[PDB]
């Protein structure tokens, strides 16, 4: 019970503090505190914040675990730890961690930045993937705030939510942002049909819904910004077919859990993952119906021209992009919610278009990026380890890509037989080299040896926290390019 003679070596200043995270309640005093190589929570006083935190005691003070336990304290004493929500009209940005140790890098590059942070997001997949649960998600960011003494507030996103038990399960654990993915619904067939069959599948809906779509829609034109979108026939059947189910998925969960979840919930809408890119007139058809039924939506996030793969910049023609950005951007604002940007990480060349096009209001949804620059660190640190894993991602990669949409050439990942170990890290700048360490996470986290240990996710966390303020010092300047080209003042 006395091994908590921890607090000894801190009271001679041979244990490192954390300096913003002192912060008071009625009469306890806490703090945050890394010592032996882990972080740990340090209380002294009196109340009923002392009295409800788990620890070993030991003078009047305690040592706490950063646990799931812990922090639900913290969150009823504390209330800039707990998520809360931002509106439609501010910038934001997701801050995915698949991790659990980006949260105070990531703290330390919206200190100073007019931009609200959404510490924790994950996707439903992410949390299969990596065995995580919803709980660590949030503990990871309001740990990060209060170590970090980042109180002016930040996000939790349940993200790509599709099953009606995820996002029951998000709205219990208090999430304050859900990203409904609609993906799934989208007809990508009439999307892709011919002018004569489409009108055959859409003479095959009920008078009363083609009675509506062209009554409201048809050979009307609506002013956008400086911008006319027109519908003809030809359009309207078509958007109509592509779009219709899964706007009846919007309006359907916007009622049911949404609306009636008795705090304030931003509702994200989510089509990114189409095969069919979002036309701008298709996006115009999709809010109108979700705000003529009274949704009140925080952003949609499209799928835009040209591809946005994961952990790589554009592709596509961009001056097509500019062009779709351009419309996408007016018509949300007619409707005051906001694009999200999905995918963002690495998308530099749309980034100043996005800023400009917006006025900086705008979502851009980072995660994955995190978890390269964690690589990066362990190629710039651990060489072997990073070998072994970067070998490991190779032979299970076709695996992966059963998961995430990319187009990864295989063939321009230099052998790792070919690269010293100081070039190790200069693969966490290349496309093909980052997108087989992107998608792979999954695999690497879990791997175990037939003796069931970590094959390398324990030895992977050790180095990390071990050069935690590199880790750190590498999200402050990959995530403030991303802010900087975006034009957050
Ligand atoms: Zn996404």
């Amino acid at each position: 019970m006395k091994a908590q003679s921890i607090i000894e070596r801190l009271a001679a200043g041979q244990v490192h503090v954390y300096p913003r995270s002192r912060h008071e309640s009625e009469g306890t005093r806490v703090q945050m505190i890394k010592a032996e190589g882990r972080k740990y929570l340090v209380a002294e006083g009196s109340g009923k914040l002392y009295d409800e935190l788990r620890g070993e005691e030991a003078d009047g003070v305690k040592l706490c675990e950063l646990s799931h336990e812990n922090r639900l304290v913290l969150n009823r004493h504390f209330p800039f730890t707990v998520p809360q929500a931002f509106g439609k009209q501010s910038a934001t940005i997701g801050l995915g961690d698949r991790l659990g140790i980006a949260g105070p890098g990531h703290v330390q590059t919206v200190r100073g930045r007019a931009i609200h942070p959404i510490l924790a997001q994950q996707s439903i997949r992410e949390l299969a993937l990596t065995g995580r649960d919803y709980k660590q998600v949030i503990d990871a960011a309001a740990y990060a705030v209060f170590q970090e003494g980042y109180t002016e507030g930040y996000g939790a996103d349940g993200d790509h939510l599709k099953k009606e038990e995820d996002i029951r399960m998000a709205l219990d654990l208090g999430f304050t942002m859900l990203t409904l993915d609609c993906s799934e619904q989208i007809d990508n067939e009439a999307a892709q049909a011919g002018e004569s069959e489409v009108k055959r599948k859409y003479e095959e809906l009920p008078e009363s819904v083609r009675s509506h779509y062209e009554a409201k829609y048809l050979d009307k034109t609506f002013q956008v910004g400086p911008h006319a979108i027109h519908f003809d026939a030809a359009t309207l059947m078509r958007d109509v077919l592509v779009y219709r189910e899964a706007i009846q998925f919007m309006i359907y969960i916007y009622e049911k859990y949404i609306q009636t979840a008795g705090r304030a919930v931003d509702f994200e809408i989510s089509i990114d993952e189409t095969l069919t890119p979002t036309a701008p007139g298709s996006h115009f058809l999709v809010a109108s119906e979700l705000i003529g039924k009274n949704v009140d939506i925080f952003s949609m996030a499209p799928r835009f021209i040209g591809e946005f793969q994961k952990g790589i910049d554009y592709i596509g023609d961009i001056a097509q992009f500019e062009r779709e950005l351009a419309v996408h951007a007016a018509i949300a604002d007619r409707f005051g919610y906001k694009l999200s940007i999905h995918s963002g990480a690495d998308k530099f060349s749309v980034f100043a278009l996005v800023g400009r096009y917006t006025n900086g209001r705008f979502h851009v949804k980072t995660a994955g990026t995190n978890w390269l620059e964690a690589v990066r660190i362990v190629a710039k640190t651990n060489p072997g380890l990073y070998r072994r894993m970067h070998q490991y991602a190779l032979e299970h990669f076709e695996e992966a890509t059963a998961y995430y949409h990319v187009t990864t050439n295989l063939n321009n990942i230099r052998p790792l037989a070919d690269v010293s170990d100081e070039e190790l890290p200069s693969y966490m700048n290349e496309n093909d080299a980052r997108q087989l360490l992107h998608i792979t996470y999954g695999l690497l986290l879990q791997a175990k040896k037939d003796d069931g240990s970590s094959l390398f996710r324990d030895e992977f966390f050790r180095t990390l926290s071990e050069r935690e303020e590199d880790y750190e010092a590498a999200l402050r300047s990959h995530i403030g390019k991303h802010l900087d080209l975006l034009g957050v003042k």
